[PDB]
């Protein structure tokens, strides 16, 4: 029982200003999981979607900026997709782009410029060997809804070049999922 | 945000004994709504499905026996779609079978046969004047997903030829609905 | 199962003289309803014809004149399809046709001349918002054949020039109707 | 006005038990009248189906049975079609089968076992001679739908073969009729 | 005698500001009558479009900012096509986006930029069921054109993101009506 | 924005008896103004029909007679097309027909009698000069409609053949109008 649709959320990321005069680039990373854009349901129902299994298609992630166009002290940064869990170091002004070599790097122009990254997420199904499937429709693993305990999915990692000014986002992360296996429970009342 | 799927009911009916000796029937009718079916959901989410609308496509009327196959004293009986909640009135032991004259009649075996019907309801939108469209899937309404208020629909009512035994059945209904606009809401 | 029929109806109409000169008009509606048509049955049937649901698909009103050939004083008036139960009010002698500008008007030669009007009625579902459906065979709803209260169908409001003399007319409604789900009950005797 | 349905009606019949060792047979006649599925109306329309003229074209006669799969003592008995009202005497527990040799014999299996028989029936015109029409649609007479004096229907004799136990039936006669002229009467109100 | 016309209506819509930190979201309803469209005429003719009947086509939500291209705090916002006078409920400081999941989804950036929804709304012919027909040129119900009580249209709700700046629009709604059945009136003077 | 509609308007025209004996003709005229089939409108609107520029493509007076078939002294008339407003002179009893050897004359028989003429009228630009154009659809000259100050249309004169009783007519002239510029104001309320 398949269906298809389409999940969304938002949420906030700001790039604090820095004194330095140099060009340091501002370095962090992003997760997705299903509990943040699926709430738990209510009664025999344990999530507000009655599917047993899913599995994520893709993942847009879309920075939205928040600085006017008027805003100087732009800047050049990257973003790429880590699908294994192991990101560059969160740092806060360090003295290049890491993802800029990346094969999957797209340029962020900054700071009031729209960024997205259309792209399929992996999930993090052993953190200690990171083995992930190539993109296959057909072959992608059915995981299970579990109530509160999801599994994280992963795949964006981002450098943004800091500047006098804040630099603030609005991000809105919609993910593409497929369920399977209908499974809702009817009681007496 | 189309979604086709099916849901399903049961509960139990059954037809006391008469010491009557004539041929007598009951009479009994049934209606269709939707919350027995559906719960409700929880948190901003008021339904479990998060959509906003439906329609009712089909009905699947399911009389599975309890009884044994050795069980005497057989009758027949009948059935018949009505759609428009104006139903015969209910009866014990009825000298005739209103419903055997209908269009719309399927015979019924009893005591210990498998009896189903498969047909398209009809809500009740005016009691009064009792009107309703011809089955088009193209032009069917939608109606709006409640949060403890729906309708009901419509669409058997039944007659049972009385015996010496008492009669139960086990009543599986099924519907086949269609959805319509996505609405879940995510509050942190 | 469906039965297509006709069922007729006769009652008569009369505009009275008046001593105005100018050319004054008489107007009044004209609903239909089908238990002027249809009596009631006996018994278990409580209809005449045994079936649970109608819906009326064409009306012919017909003016048949009761005056002679040789009257005088003759006038023109008009007949316009109404469809809503909001009729011009009923005057004795109005100053002017308001039919006559109407895109179902057609025109009424009297006294002495035969004046048929043949057209699809509508129910009056809700007489506060006033809808009703186009002309579609196929989709055109079934009502239910109440016992004592079924809804009244219009479509018809005429307008005719007074005279000095009495103009009567016999007036045969008849309406083509279409019944389903022959529901004939037979007790014993 | 052509106008082809359908009239059922339903009763008892009942074989009682024998204390008799030897095969025997009971038997009985079956005739039809309309009046027994079609009862009187109301008001100016004498009956309830408002028509003149009828002619029966078919009668389906079903003798579902009353008795449990496992009753023992089983039989054989014969249904024979006897268009004229000169029937096998009724008989209680007869030496034979009357019915076995006829051209429209069917078996009828007993007790618990469905027994249908589909034939045109045909109308006792002339009892003392006896005549009867062979089967055309496009020549059968058309009869007159009396108040209360219509004339039997003829065509059906049986005989079942007696037992130690109870033997019932419910049985339903179906009667496919065929309307002519169209005879409603509405007065006023 | 049909009429397509095109009919407007200007009006204001202020978000006012928030010291609030967070991202939430200002929620608000529309609807549309064609009392705010058509003004009452003079006379004989209740309506300054001498018609009796209509039924809306489309409409034309035009969301005209009324801020600067300079202006900053920039956010995101979403509306939806609500056919049945249930919207979320009007909110001034939500923290999530109601609307953004909805199938009917468009983004509203903000607050500088030009947001169009080109819709066929329903009637609200009852509020208990909330009923409407799909979207069907041929089949679409007619309404009457009342003196001061037509029906309320709906099918718009909005959902903007607060900012520390007003932000304000002039909304400009178009409706695409069809007219039927001219009555103008004429009486003497 | 073109409509084309139909506008009507009805009025009496009476030929008094005479003792004279020779056959005498009565002249008279017939002009066409909008201001007395389109009235005054209500409000911002001018008019009832919300339209700023007309023009008149088509003309039908008809004469229907208020006398009946059974009238004797019968009479012979004529009707001709005067597109310049410089008719034959009013005349109670004339020696003659005037109207009889022009090329637009159609003969009226008299007087229980239907007359019909479909024509174009012009209108009165310049009653000094009497200029007028050819037929041609597209190239007629559109003309303003004004508030209370239109401009006569021109086109019909007669002559009628007196007699010793009274000659009663009902006059019905329906004009064909094209309308351009749809022009309705909605202020607030
Ligand atoms: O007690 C609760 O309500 C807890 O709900 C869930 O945690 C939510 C929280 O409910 C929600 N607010 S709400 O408006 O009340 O819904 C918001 O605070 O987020 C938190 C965290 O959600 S997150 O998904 O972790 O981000 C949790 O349940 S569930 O989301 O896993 O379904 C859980 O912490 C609580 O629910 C459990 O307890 C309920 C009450 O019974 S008891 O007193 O705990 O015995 C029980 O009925 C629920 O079924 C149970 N949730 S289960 O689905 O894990 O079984």
């Amino acid at each position: 029982g398949i269906f298809n649709t389409r999940l969304s959320r938002t949420f906030g990321y700001t790039i604090k200003r820095t004194t330095v005069k140099t060009p340091s680039w501002a370095v962090d990373m992003m997760r997705f999981n299903i509990n943040d854009f699926l709430p738990p349901g209510g009664g025999s129902n344990p999530r507000s979607v009655p599917f047993e299994y899913y599995r994520i298609r893709k993942v847009k992630v879309e920075f939205w900026p928040c600085s006017p166009i008027t805003q100087g002290d732009r800047g050049v940064g990257s973003s790429a997709v880590i699908l294994d869990d192991n990101f560059v170091t969160k740092a806060t002004a360090l003295t290049y782009d890491p993802y800029v070599n990346y094969s999957s790097r797209h340029t962020i122009t900054q700071p009031f410029s729209y960024h997205s990254r259309y792209f399929t997420p992996k999930p993090v199904l052993d953190s200690t060997i990171d083995y992930f499937q190539p993109n296959n429709k057909r072959n992608q693993l059915w995981l299970r809804l579990q109530t509160a305990g999801n599994v994280d999915h992963v795949g964006l990692g981002t450098a943004f070049e800091n500047s006098i000014y804040d630099q603030e986002y609005n991000i809105r992360v919609t993910m593409y999922v497929q369920f399977r296996e209908f499974n809702l429970k009817d009681p007496p009342l």
